[PDB]
């Protein structure tokens, strides 16, 4: 089992600025429920950034992507190419917008968080992997969070 997950903003962005330009408590939450034990696949810019404190993602296996061979990564794996992470039996994808593009054709699961942000797409920015018609997703009820923006849960699924 490979599925993504990332929040997104209604136009599409995931990142901008190496970041995010929002934080919702209650998708954290989600996230850490969700990934919670299993594989994470990263590529090398989300591992940045990511605080020192955190890293690793404690209680799973976190794995990073990146194209040089000596790439430290102090309490994961970095490997070369994407394959090596599926070894697992349940791996999520954590992003960034390369590596939801890299994963998809493994993925049969689309965790999305959808945040009621307008938030108009400016060149760097990261973005959504597109989904076309092969994906069936059930839409959630808006929810509010405390941080002051609605947002849904999208859950994605293909065979
Ligand atoms: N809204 C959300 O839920 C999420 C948002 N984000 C944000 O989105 C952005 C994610 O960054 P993004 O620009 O997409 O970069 P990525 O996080 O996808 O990392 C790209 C890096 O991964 C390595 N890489 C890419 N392709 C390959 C490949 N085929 N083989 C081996 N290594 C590869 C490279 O590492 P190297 O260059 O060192 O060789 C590359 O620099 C950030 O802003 C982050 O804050 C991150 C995840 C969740
Ligand atoms: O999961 C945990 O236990 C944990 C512990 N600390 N943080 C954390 C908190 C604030 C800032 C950075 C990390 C955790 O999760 C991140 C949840 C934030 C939203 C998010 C959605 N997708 C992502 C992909 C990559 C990084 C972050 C996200």
């Amino acid at each position: 089992m490979v599925g993504l997950i990332w929040a997104q903003a209604t136009s599409g962005v995931i990142g901008r600025g190496g970041d995010i330009p929002w934080r919702l408590p209650e998708d954290q939450a989600h996230f850490r429920e969700i990934t919670m034990g299993h594989t994470i696949v990263m590529g090398r810019r989300t591992w940045d950034s990511l605080p020192a404190k955190v890293r690793p993602l404690p209680g799973r296996r976190n794995v990073v992507l990146s194209r040089q061979a000596d790439f430290m990564a102090s309490g994961a794996e970095v490997v070369g190419s994407l394959e090596e992470a599926l070894t697992s039996p349940e791996t999520w994808v954590i992003g960034g917008g390369q590596v939801y593009a890299l994963a998809l054709p493994y993925a049969t699961r689309c965790e999305v968080t959808e945040v009621d942000i307008g938030l108009p797409r400016e060149a760097g920015d990261a973005l959504a992997p597109v989904l076309d018609e092969t994906w069936r997703g059930e839409t959630g009820e808006w929810r509010f969070s405390r941080s002051g923006l609605r947002y849904r849960l999208y859950s994605y699924h293909r065979s």
